């Protein structure tokens, strides 16, 4: 299995999370990290990666941070088949705000609707918890490894 770890950020937290996730996953799956500001659905598909991990912050009206907004709009507009892919979502947000962690929820909805298969839970990192996002992402990445190793029965 090989993975792409894609981040949507404004102030750098999601970037740090993508990097930490990549280092945790690397002994089990080959990984590459990219900013959503420089990735598209077509380039994602072109890579041939079969696990796509998203680290996405929320801003505005529950919108994707950074490059995520245009990336997910291209998915909505073009609706490519993602049935060949597994995905996982690490959301960043802050319960100080309304639309708490809505970007991660929206990503999981859209990706599954196109046939992607989710691995693990959608994380909801909360800045108001005081926990460091990248540390939380590292712990979540171990949960994803456990999920990948877990059978139906
Ligand atoms: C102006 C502003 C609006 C925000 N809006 C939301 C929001 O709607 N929902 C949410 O859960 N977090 C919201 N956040 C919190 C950010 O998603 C959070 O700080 C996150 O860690 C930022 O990640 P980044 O550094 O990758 O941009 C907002 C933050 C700011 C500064």
């Amino acid at each position: 299995m090989n993975a792409l770890i894609l981040y949507g950020t404004e102030t750098g937290n999601a970037e740090a999370c993508a990097t930490t996730i990549s280092q945790v996953l690397a002994d089990t799956v080959d990984t590459k990290v990219h900013d959503l500001a420089d990735m598209t659905p077509r380039a994602m598909l072109d890579s041939g990666a079969d696990l796509i991990v998203f680290a996405t912050a929320t801003y505005g009206e529950g919108e994707f941070a950074g490059g995520g907004a245009a990336f997910f709009e291209t998915l909505r507009e073009t609706k490519p088949d993602l049935s060949g892919l597994r995905f996982a979502v690490f959301g960043l947000g802050d319960s100080y705000y309304t639309t708490f962690n809505q970007a991660g929820a929206t990503a999981a909805t859209i990706l599954a609707s196109l046939g992607g298969t989710q691995v693990g839970d959608t994380a909801r990192h909360d800045t108001s918890s005081g926990d460091d996002p990248a540390a939380t992402a590292a712990e979540w990445a171990r949960e994803i490894l456990t999920a990948l190793a877990t059978p139906a029965v």
